[PDB]
């Protein structure tokens, strides 16, 4: 198990917007892309803990509208140094970018809801 | 009564951003401005029904976060010729405007409840 203390999540941008079939006929449909990243913010060397901000970025394309956005936690391990984010394994950035994930999902399903007057999207990340 | 036929409201755009207060130190704050306007579509002289668009932009500034975008409807006016949509008066505009104040309060108060992990923020347009 990992041993994380994490502060609250935050959302820095989250986007819905109708396409717009006409800007996408001279400039393309946009594609879906969904991505963790890492900053490093300490290396705490005395109690061996890394805090580093993840950070959830996301483009998601539906039939009439775009989900898009970053939302980010700031993660402190305890016990480890990690000198390089991209040394953590897909189970290790899962679990660090869990909660960011769990509130694209609860943003999208509340959100297309309410404007598409339709059971929610559960996009289940 | 107004006698009104309404198509299915909707959302062109909702945006949530958290505020960025070094670009506010360069460029300035942002202000709260939400405005209704409409878009002629129709008049059907035979029947006597203005056809418009009722459109509802908004840019919401809070202490932390701004909401913006912009929400609209298709709404029939039966049994009048509006040539120009100003001679409606505000009671009309907002019977006009009402479905579309309701999306942007119900979303408003979704997004904020879970985005800030703090009971929704009620509008109340």
């Amino acid at each position: 198990a990992m041993n994380l203390k994490r502060e609250q999540e935050f959302v820095s941008q989250y986007h819905f917007d109708a396409r717009n079939f006409e800007w996408e006929n001279e400039n393309g449909a946009p594609e879906t892309k969904v991505d963790v990243n890492f900053q490093l913010l300490q290396h705490d060397q005395e109690n061996q803990v890394t805090s580093l901000i993840v950070i959830l970025s996301f483009m998601i394309v539906f039939d009439k509208f775009v989900i898009s956005g970053t939302i980010s936690q700031v993660n402190h391990i305890d016990g480890r140094i990690v000198n390089e984010p991209s040394e953590l394994n897909q189970e290790e950035v899962e679990t660090l970018a869990r909660p960011c994930l769990n509130m694209l999902n609860r943003l999208t399903y509340e959100v297309t809801e309410i404007a598409l007057d339709l059971p929610g999207i559960n996009l289940e990340f």
